[PDB]
């Protein structure tokens, strides 16, 4: 079967970003058994006005931590570091013609059911085939989710340049967990695990900075709370 | 020490790989309980004819994978996509003179003794070194293993050319799960689970079809009597 | 009433059978209580992808049977015996015309969906009356089955020319089995089993190469997971 | 592969048979449970001297009924019916040849230590090659065991000319039988029966007289003391 020539660009662009930035990757495990019952309640209080998922969640954790850390929302070009102030995020979507990255603009404060809304407009706009240019070339950070597919415990990405790095969110799990009961002994409690893949680029970020960023995401996942802040 | 110059192609074979094909990887846990008892079960029912193993399973069940999603099945040529109909499997054997990899033929409807008496035989020819060209060039997916080392949790592997996937089985561990007794408490079951991991090349393979197989497989195995079909 | 015509061919070839090729039978006893089990979790397991039968586990079986003694697999030639490697399967069925027999090919190493699949295409095109010559004229051994009858014990069938031995199951049936309980004290269990009847060409097998055939059929109808095998 | 020659010559004999006489079959079931004891017991009490088996005491069974009723010990020749007074067995016996038929002379009041003697020495001269055509060329009736084989419950055999009928003894089984305790209530108790199949030419043979010879078998068997009268 010859080749359609649109996959030659993409693979041409995934030549240069592994050739030009090298890439280490980093594994960390999240607790969102707290963050279901909160994605459960407010779902449960409301009118059909609006439905929310995970990957909402960790877009709003991703802008707080890049800005928390503004290193890693960088690039790289002409001799000069290029550093944003807001956080640009790029969501992929599974077409059957292939893969597409639409983007949210002005992720920290903006509103989660917003960001629901504008995710499921371009996803649809993605499966219809009507998108800009501009609306899937730019873009600070990244993210590719496979949550839906309960097999995958994780994978690793690709990072679509010229951007720095790049998320991955496994799907949920069983994990047995240590508990201390009202008395001395120990007990078994079943937490609802993700596993969480992050690749950087080694040009800019070093693994303590990314070490500091992983440590913020989960922070403020595993204390849903902080959101607000 | 001088270098031997065998290893100089397999370096220049390897670096091809990773500046032509860039990689991204897919990591999954499947559960292999209800595999082993099969397996003890049909080297019980036998009179020395035959002897199993995990391999064996696993090769089965990539061929059926393969079919189900043919887009894996696949190559990178001269401005073409070569897509194949039979799964041909590079098994990989560890000698005293490095690594080679011979072929399976014809998998999808075979027969696991067939496929054993010939993993046996090409593994023995190899220790002895007595192979053709044409039995380890070729091949359109490939897989090597390590169960008998314990300590390996996990592992990536290289593309060997011009190939678009491999896949790595790492060892047999005990993890907690969860079951529902006959009342309503839930309580503590030890399975034996693996890691697998996929790596892809992603000219040809997206994250999206890559999950759809990894879920095939993790189907297939964890029913084994779909082995069937 | 005139012969319709079609009625003389079909005479004229019985007759031929029966006047050139001596017939002798074979007529065992096996056990499916397994086997309909088996065929109830596969069908449980699906998504309505598929439905099994008893005639495919045995056609798989017959595949078995006659790559373990090829001598059956067989014919009979001017001054030569035409032996084949691969089986290939005629199964009657009863259109209000007459019996006709579509063939299933390389049913060695095909699986039962597949084989399920053809079986319902081709009996539907020979209801409807779309077939081709090459489809039912060859085939090495051939079956009968009329399983939806309960009123039928046993039955022979005749050799389907140049073909050397044929096939026929009948009804399932309650019979009386011992079996040991957990004390010393013999009981009384009630197993599901079919008649079956060989049909063979005493010129290229004899007596004891039957017996052989039917103890592996038996063998691995009996011990349903060496299907695998 | 071409033909051997030797198959041609048992081919139109069988044929021979198959054209110029019809064949019918009867079907019977015995009960051995006191024959099995007799064996062992008869085995016990020797000094390695002999050892006995199932087809002797068929053999001797069959001589007596043949015996009590004359007309199975018969042919049919050329206008004229030719009537012998002793009892020719033709034992079958499966070499890597194919088939052959060694003989046994004046089996009445011969003896079953005689007659296990004979047959174990022809036996192995068969299976040396060794034999005189005079050996395997006569006899007035015939036998084929397939007992070894737990497989076949029965099947029919074909009549070697110029001889008028054939025995065919399947394997054992086990078979519920009812049976009276001390009080009035029935119970179940578990017989070790065989089937047997006899085919018998029509132009000498008639059912009743085929179906006399079998009772008289029958009683004999299940009577075994009688054996001496």
């Amino acid at each position: 079967v010859p080749i359609s020539g649109m996959r030659k660009t993409i693979a041409a662009r995934l030549k240069e970003s592994v050739t030009e930035n090298p890439h280490f990757f980093v594994s960390t495990n999240l607790s969102v058994s707290k963050l279901l019952k909160l994605r459960q309640a407010l779902n449960s209080s409301a009118d059909g006005r609006y439905k929310l998922s995970v990957n909402d969640f960790l877009i709003k954790a991703m802008g707080i931590a890049s800005k928390r850390v503004p290193t890693v929302n960088s690039s790289w070009r002409d001799g000069v570091i290029r550093q944003f102030e807001t956080v640009d995020v790029s969501v992929a979507v599974a077409t059957p013609n292939g893969l597409i990255t639409p983007i949210v603009k002005g992720v920290e404060g903006k509103g989660l059911e917003s960001i629901s809304a504008a995710v499921k407009e371009l996803a649809k706009k993605a499966r219809d085939g009507k998108l800009k240019p501009e609306e899937y070339q730019g873009g600070s950070i990244s993210i590719s989710n496979m949550g839906m597919n309960p097999a995958v415990q994780s994978f690793t990405a690709i990072i679509n340049p010229p951007q720095a790095a790049i998320l991955a969110v496994g799907a949920p799990q069983k994990v047995a967990v240590p508990v201390e009961n009202e008395d001395g002994t120990t007990g078994v409690s079943w937490d609802e695990q993700i596993i969480v893949t992050a690749s950087f680029d080694h040009k800019v970020v070093d693994g303590a900075v990314g070490a500091e960023w992983i440590r913020e995401l989960k922070k403020v996942i595993e204390n849903p709370l902080e959101l607000l802040l």
